[PDB]
C-alpha cells in the first residue's frame, strides 16, 4: 500500500467522504511538512506515494508543477505548494490552531520562514556532488546564526513561542536530515538552535514521523545511483 | 515636502502616532504599490515615508534585515516586511471589506495563482535591464498564457471571482507597467487577460494609484544611471 505509483499506473479513484488524500514521497522533506500538520491536527487521511524519478502520466493533472505534496479532497479540490497545503489544513480542520490567530504573530512566522529560505537549496547542493564541503558548511553556519538571532530576540524555546507551532514544523525536515548528513558541527556555534533541535525530537508529532538515518542513507545512495527504486527503499 | 525620499544623513523618523500605521515605500516600486493598493482599498489611516533606494539611510537597515521596501511600522514599534506578508497583515488587522475570501480553499487558490505569476516580476526586471527583446517577449507570452488559462477555467472577470480581490491587487503593478514598457503586444493572444486589464483600470483604488507613462519613463532614465534624484522624479 505504501509502494510508490509510477509511469503506466492507473489514475486513482475519488477521495472518500470525511477523508483527505496526500500525494507524497516518504523521503521528501517538503511533503514531510504537510504530514507533520496532518499528524499534529489528528486529521483522517490517506497517503499515495509518487515515484518522482518515473512519474505517473495522470499526476500532472494533480499539479501543473509536477511536485509533491498535493492535497485532494472529496469535492476534487487540489492544493499544491507545501506552505499552502499546511495553511489550508490548519484553516479547514478543527482542534488547536498551529498558526497564531494574532495578525502580527502570524506575519512573524511567515517572515521567519523567509529567513530560512536559503537552507533547502544548501541541503540539495550538499547532497549532490569533494572540495565543496568547507564552503557549504560555512554557508550553513551563516544561515543558522540568523535563526539563532530570532530565538535570542524572542527569548523563547521555539520559533513561535514557548510551545511548538506551525513555523517549527515547516523548518524541522531540514534539521532532521542534518545529523543523517553528518553536518551536526554546523550548529556547534548556535546553542539556542541546538537546544531547539533536542526539544523538537521530544515532540510526539516530530518523533512519530522521524526517518532513521539508515533508511535515509539507503534512499540517498539509490537516489544518487539514479535508481527508480529509490522512493521505495525499505519497501 | 513629506513625499521627498529620505537618504544618507536624514534623521530617523519619530514614533508612529496612535491609530495610524507607517509604510516605508518608493513611489515607483511595484512591490510597495501592492501594499499601497491595500491601504487605499481598506481606507486605512497611514503615513508614507519614501526611501532613496540609490542612497539608503543607515537607520533604515534596522527596519528590515533584507533592506527592501515595503515595510510596515505601527505605534507599538512592530515591523512587517515582504510585500505579500504586509498585504495579508493589513487585511486581517484592519476593519471593513475583506480582500481575501473567508473560504480556506478559495484563499489557497489565490496563493496558488500568485505562484503561477512568480516569473513575471523577474522578466520585467530583465527587460528593463538587444535582440534579448524577442526572447523576453516570448517568455512574457508563455507566462501570460498561464494566467489566461486560470481566467478561462474560472469563467469570471477577476482572478478571485466576479469582484476585485487581493490576488488582483497583488499582480496588477506589473500589468500597469506594460504600456509604459511598450509590451502590450505580449497580451494580444490573451483576450480574457486583456479585458481584466481594462476592468482593473476602471477600479477606483487602482485608478487613484496609477503612475503616468511620463513620470515612469522619467524615473527609469534616472534610475538606470544610478541617479540619487531618480526616486524623487516628478516631485
Amino acid at each position: 500500500s505504501a509502494r510508490s505509483l509510477g509511469k503506466g499506473s492507473a489514475p486513482p479513484g475519488p477521495v472518500p467522504e470525511g477523508s483527505i488524500r496526500i500525494y507524497s514521497m516518504r523521503f521528501c522533506p517538503f511533503a514531510e511538512r504537510t504530514r507533520l500538520v496532518l499528524k499534529a491536527k489528528g486529521i483522517r487521511h490517506e497517503v499515495i506515494n509518487i515515484n518522482l524519478k518515473n512519474k505517473p502520466e495522470w499526476f500532472f493533472k494533480k499539479n501543473p508543477f509536477g511536485l509533491v505534496p498535493v492535497l485532494e479532497n472529496s469535492q476534487g479540490q487540489l492544493i499544491y505548494e507545501s506552505a499552502i497545503t499546511c495553511e489550508y489544513l490548519d484553516e479547514a480542520y478543527p482542534g488547536k490552531k498551529l498558526l497564531p490567530d494574532d495578525p502580527y504573530e502570524k506575519a512573524c512566522q511567515k517572515m521567519i520562514l523567509e529567513l530560512f529560505s536559503k537552507v533547502p537549496s544548501l541541503v540539495g547542493s550538499f547532497i549532490r556532488s569533494k572540495e565543496d564541503y568547507a564552503g557549504l558548511k560555512e554557508e550553513f553556519r551563516k544561515e543558522f546564526t540568523k535563526l539563532e538571532e530570532v530565538l535570542t530576540n524572542k527569548k523563547t524555546t521555539f520559533f513561535g513561542g514557548n510551545s511548538i507551532s506551525m513555523i517549527d514544523y515547516l523548518i524541522w525536515p531540514w534539521f532532521e536530515r542534518l545529523e543523517a548528513m553528518k553536518l551536526n558541527e554546523c550548529v556547534d556555534h548556535t546553542p539556542k538552535l541546538k537546544l531547539w533541535m533536542a526539544a523538537m525530537k521530544e515532540d510526539p508529532t516530530v518523533s512519530a514521523l522521524l526517518t532513521s538515518e539508515k533508511d535515509w542513507q539507503g534512499f540517498l545512495e539509490l537516489y544518487l545511483q539514479n535508481s527508480p527504486e529509490a522512493c521505495d527503499y525499505g519497501l
